[PDB]
């Protein structure tokens, strides 16, 4: 459904590299016993049959506004013009599957026309492969 958080990303493509910051997010939803979450996020081109391309940030545990401050780089190749960088907020379980949070997604051809910088809406986890919400306001 809705009403996920926001998280605070930068990501630039610079001479074939795609360079992506992971800062924080903000006022995630709760998905453990306890109110909170374990956070972590999934970092991937996509699509990526051969799941190659995944990265992820350390796992915060007992929060709800993780600060990763963590960065990513990828090198892109001449397919990656049909791709997305698709980043999902996940929830690390100790005894059960991890579970979705929330996500976004870029295309890699937009990120080239123009880089990414500021807070995001996290959308759910079909609309999080299609598209992104920045909300400047
Ligand atoms: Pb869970
Ligand atoms: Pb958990």
């Amino acid at each position: 459904t809705e009403k996920r958080g926001r998280i605070y990303l930068k990501a630039e493509v610079t001479d074939e590299k795609l360079h992506v910051t992971v800062r924080d997010a903000k006022n995630l939803i709760p998905m453990d016993p306890n109110g909170l979450s374990d956070p972590y996020v999934k970092l991937k081109l996509i699509p990526d049959p051969k799941n190659e391309s995944k990265q992820k940030t350390k796992t915060i545990r007992s929060t709800l506004n993780p600060q990763w401050n963590e960065s990513f780089t990828f090198k892109l190749k001449p397919s990656d013009k049909d791709r997305r960088l698709s980043v999902e907020i996940w929830d690390w379980d100790r005894t059960t599957r991890n579970d979705f949070m929330g996500s976004l997604s870029f295309g890699v051809s937009e990120l080239m026309k123009m880089p990414a910088s500021g807070w995001y809406k996290l959308l759910n986890q079909e609309e999080g492969e299609y598209y992104n919400v920045p909300i400047p306001e």
